[PDB]
RNA sequence: AGGUGGUGGAAUUGGUAGACACGCUACCGGUAGUUACGGGUUCAAGUCCCGUCCUC
RNA sequence: AGGUGGUGGAAUUGGUAGACACGCUACCGGUAGUUACGGGUUCAAGUCCCGUCCUC
């Protein structure tokens, strides 16, 4: 028999499930993809994701890969996966991918991206998929403040207590009014992300000072900085890989949102 | 006792409800709004709206109005409100509005707004609230050939069968891989703006002449013309009003998709 | 000056209260389990008045 | 050349089938109610093969 390897970029809305990973009880994407998924080759398959992000977190890059001895002409993959999908996950695209490959273990990088209100007044937008903030935030800062954690430093500040990850990019606009995050670390440790926008959506509503991004960074404490960034708005856009296995990777969201 | 007139700007995703108009059985926004909005007066309130918008139809403009004894300090309507609110219906915005106002009746002129996906590949980032569609399409085309409909033609080929409406502007563009549609036209007819979509969006993949929007609209019948646009993707993004009023109006979504 | 779940610690500074972190018991990363009292005003009270009983 | 719910009329041209329109019975704009047959291949068949029985 043959197994083939093949990862797939897929697509989905966090906001009802509890999370990426399964265990008998509830539900989870994995659970309804590995199913859906194997149900197309009745050899039961398991899945292999390149980032177990959890509960009310979304993503648009998410990527998983596995093996298996059926065959398909990229169909059952694409079109034939999602159909057996709930509306909330779908395939993104498909590529038979050298058996040398990981999903998680390849992987090189990710990229992460954080939405948010203002209007001081609780969308109607779908709520669980944005969080919206009260008090009016400063984009100019935001941003302005966090560009520095490039540098590479302990985020050890940041893990919710090796802690040395390596950013390559922040960035914090306000794409309408929303504000919008986006950084692409090699590595992230716990959440971290998440307890950076808290510490940072505070710079940006003020209550802190601008420079106070480099305190508690050279700090190297948790519990000091600002509390970590409710949930439903975090954005998995995509995670960065070699060319020798050339995947293929389009607009990453949420929406609109260019790249 | 001293009645007092105020209208709100509410903001909600559709896709739940089965509309906006009530009547015993279901579940609609009005009746939800209208519970909650009349529980904090304890003198049961009716709503008067200004665009009886149907199933899975969103608005992120629609605005109501009504009569209270009861007095607020603009809080209870606000924050109060879509507090009381389900998730998916907010208040945007009120005003205390001079009796001499209608909501459906001093309106001059309404904008809808169509979203789309084009991956070929159905989206994950919330089913119901967007519609995609399979074969490429062509924005170009699209806006191209519907500006020509802002003369004014008989309708009567887009009411689902005065067929004299008068329409303002079209406007037919594709930020990013979804296509957005956008009309101010002063009324508007059965559906209309969904078979115009459809007998649009046709002409967008092709499968009909660039020119072939003056043939319909000419021929001036509804028995000819693309099927009517799905639904999950209409967006009642703000009803124009006179200046004497002076409302608060603020960005019209539905996203980050700006003004 | 105040008092919130097994603690710390918050509440668009009248609004689904317990976010966010944290601790031990289970159980195949989860899910379960282990607003001081009495009234009052208001459409609503952790947050506002009258009180009893605490507290550095 | 084909055959789909009370009809017309479609199905990412193997994928939750009945979209979209339309007709009459109720009932305080709704909600209810009134894939020709037998097999086969495939993980899946309105759509693909073998068939019976229809059809301009
Ligand atoms: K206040
Ligand atoms: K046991
Ligand atoms: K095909
Ligand atoms: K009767």
């Amino acid at each position: 028999p043959p197994v083939y390897k093949i990862a797939l970029g897929i697509e989905y809305d966090g906001s009802k499930y509890y999370g990426w990973q399964r265990q008998n009880e509830v539900r989870s994407v994995q659970e309804k993809l590995e199913k859906a998924l194997s149900q197309v080759a009745n050899e039961p398959i398991t899945v292999f994701c390149a980032g177990r992000t959890d509960a009310g977190v979304h993503g648009t890059g998410q990527v998983v890969h596995f093996e298996t001895t059926a065959l398909r002409k990229d169909a059952a993959w694409t079109l034939g996966v999602n159909a057996n999908l709930p509306g909330d996950i779908a395939v993104r695209w498909v590529k038979t991918v050298p058996d040398d490959f990981h999903a998680r273990f390849s992987a090189t990088a990710r990229r992460y991206r954080y939405i948010i209100y203002n209007h001081r007044l609780r969308p109607a937008v779908l709520s669980k998929g944005v969080t919206h903030f009260y008090e009016p935030l400063d984009a100019e800062r935001m941003h302005r403040a966090a560009q520095c954690l490039l540098g590479e430093n302990d985020f050890t500040s940041f893990r919710a207590v090796t802690p040395w990850r390596n950013v390559m990019h922040i960035n914090v606009t306000r794409h309408g009014p929303y504000v919008v995050v986006d950084i692409k670390a090699n590595a992230f440790v716990h959440h971290m992300v998440r307890n950076i926008v808290g510490s940072l959506m505070e710079v940006g509503a003020h209550n802190q000072p601008e420079s106070w991004i480099a305190e508690l960074l050279a700090a190297k404490d948790r519990t000091l900085a600002a509390a970590t960034a409710k949930a439903e708005g975090l954005y998995l856009v995509a995670v960065d890989y070699p060319d020798r296995y050339d995947l293929p990777k389009p607009p990453m969201g949420p929406l609109f949102l260019a790249d």
